[PDB]
């Protein structure tokens, strides 16, 4: 097997469509925002302007190949990949993604898509003044799956320099809530910047 | 029948040009808009910033399938299913889909798309400020067919805290409009004010 | 016939590429703007954004059917269908269209599609304080095809209570032009929008 | 021969890839902008905003039919059409096309293409509210074809120009270039465009 | 061979999505930023505004042909070439491409794919209006393919003589890092810009 050999069965057999669902298990979404940049700080409004590196982690079986001789991971183009319906509930801007859409796909499935993006939040920002600092959440979960379909799950070093802003503390939080609507609990990863102006 | 055999099976099927009319009977298409943060407002020009989740809901049974020893629902890309045509008529901005573009399909043929949508309208700001506040009116339909093709109906919770704004009420009505068929909306009336 | 045979077939045999011209007479496009809303005026640059409903209208017998026992009537995605290369030349920005890209179709081959367009133009803005108003004038015709393939003819009720601007009068007149470059004429519609600030 | 048949083989074979080099000689290609409006200008920053008609003429016979009896023209899908790259050098967005994109064939082969642009270049402002009037210059070209592949040509200056605009042409002038740089032993060929205008 | 020929059997054969590895080496790409604008600089957000021409070249050994009675090279359209997912880590816009999508391909394989791009930077701004200048540093990698894929190496005169601003200097290094996540090197290419305002 070589690359061409791959790439050429994953784009034949693969379907974008369907969620790897082993077993009839949620498939384990992993999430984890690298914050690169803070653009734009309104107190007013309470909207931030964020660069992040989305940070996506799963598995689809159906990818997997016998790497004996052969490449044990590959490039891969989304569009031919089955990617979780990820959102971020507060956002007010469409994601807009800022590299390549690749993700990296390695012999036994494993999946990692870790786009740049720049996005507008609408968040806490008072504070941000402060010593103590403005703490704006961003919770991201599946738009259209529920926990047993898709679980979301947690896992400051790659931040500018030149920020007009800087980073006390990032924490990564998980949500699972059951309501008196749905038998069923919705999962979503919440992402606490703690942030303020130097 | 598992998933990856529903969703084969739709998008080998599915004509999303065709109107799933069951009879000679419109679609029975329902819309309840789910405010989440008023973003930009200017009394003056008579304009607001607006987001909102779009729940949109109809059956289309030529999507069933026997759930006997199968999924009950899927996700399902709305490229390949028809979708209605609505339209927010006093809009004077693109929607701007914020969500991926995936609907939820039911083995019955139920579909629930409900995307995240921030758009600028065109509607009455006089008030903002009076606690009494302003009331905007948007009204959804649609674009091209009428009463007897499609048919709309209606159905503050997940709004932001973080708004400079609070909702007072939305009351959802429908209107049927004649001008040798009628074309029915759902007009929603958003009663805001600044905080 | 139903629904689906209708749009299997228009889908299968229809020519978007082909101007529908019967006999070598040209087709004739009917245009209207409907005014709904005037959006951002600026008297010194002399630009307007405005928002129309763009009532555009013809023939084209090659996607009739026998409505006997079917359908009078379908929504068509404009994509299968030819449409005239109506152009507004003095636009100084893209027509962003707002609505769904359908037209509608009638069983004889009438065709109505109705977009509804935001644009910004370059035209008189002068008086538009004055109660007299400003007069817009905004002309629309095909891009590339000349008054013997395309011919164009005309046709403040749909305006919004709350622009911050009314409508004086609005007029739709047909000329018929040369330019130097070319033999050929190309007719156009000119619209003119009599508003002011209320 | 009529419209449906031509429209038919043009897609069917044109080759929108395939530069219709003729005997190993350029594609002779014409351009000549038609300026239509000067939108926004800065003197600070030197740039300006522009609306103009890119009048854009060369031959494919590739694409040529017995015109007997038949249409002697037809307009087609740039999509379905081979198509210079041209470039401004000194534009400093995308080029925002405002019209249709579709192209005039003659069944000769002839094909003029000629759509509005409003693109923003970086250019010399200086003046503008001086009488004599700045004059700012636009240098199109070929993007990756040589003088070998492509030679690009120039061809009433107000002609088409907004009466309404805040600015005025006094001047356009259109003249060509060849640069041969020391990378590479190739000419490479542009049109300048000098817009000679200023302030109300 | 015509360059009909050449580019059918190009489009026919080359596979985009493949990395054109030779030997399971890695593939030689050189990258070399020409500056051609700095339109916008902010020194207190530490952001610029920079139009560049991104000499990218490298090697496919897949797009070969005999040349003897043939053309030399052909112009290509990058949707049928394999091209490096090259990002820049301290960009925050997307790369507003500003030319025709096509890269120069010699009959030998090697590829040359220069656009002209528009991007914004998260950079130091600092001491522009200083006489030293400020130094600008923008870094370019592979986004997904690690030193043994893609190795990417180095290889004033183009800028505008309106601008605003001008270089003082340009240079281009080197850097190759190994995270504690991954046992392998992502190399990038650091390219400094000393720039000031006139
Ligand atoms: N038959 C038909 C047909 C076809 C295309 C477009 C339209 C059209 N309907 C509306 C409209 C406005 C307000 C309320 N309801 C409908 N505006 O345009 C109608
Ligand atoms: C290339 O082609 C020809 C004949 O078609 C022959 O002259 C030449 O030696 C060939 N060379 C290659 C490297 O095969």
């Amino acid at each position: 097997l070589d690359r061409a050999d791959i790439l050429y069965n994953i784009r034949q057999t693969s379907r974008p469509d369907v969620i790897p669902t082993q077993r009839d298990r949620p498939v384990a979404v992993s999430v984890s925002l690298k914050f690169i940049n803070i653009l734009e700080v309104n107190e007013i409004t309470n909207e931030v302007d964020v660069v992040f590196w989305q940070q996506t982690t799963w598995s689809d079986r159906t990818l997997a190949w016998n790497s004996s001789h052969s490449p044990d991971q590959v490039s891969v183009p989304i569009s031919s990949l089955w990617v979780p319906d990820l959102a971020a509930y507060n956002a007010i801007s469409k994601p807009e993604v800022l590299t390549p859409q690749l993700a990296r796909v390695v012999s036994d499935g494993e999946v990692l898509y870790m786009p740049s993006i720049r996005q507008r939040f609408s968040c806490d920002v008072s504070g941000v003044d402060t010593e103590s600092g403005a703490t704006c959440r961003i919770k991201i979960g599946s738009w259209t799956h529920h926990s047993r379909e898709i679980s979301v799950d947690p896992t400051s070093e790659y931040f500018s320099q030149y920020s007009r802003f800087e980073i006390l503390d990032v924490t990564q939080k998980k949500n699972s809530v059951t309501y008196s609507c749905c038998p069923e609990a919705y999962e979503d990863v919440e992402v606490s910047l703690n942030f303020r102006k130097k």
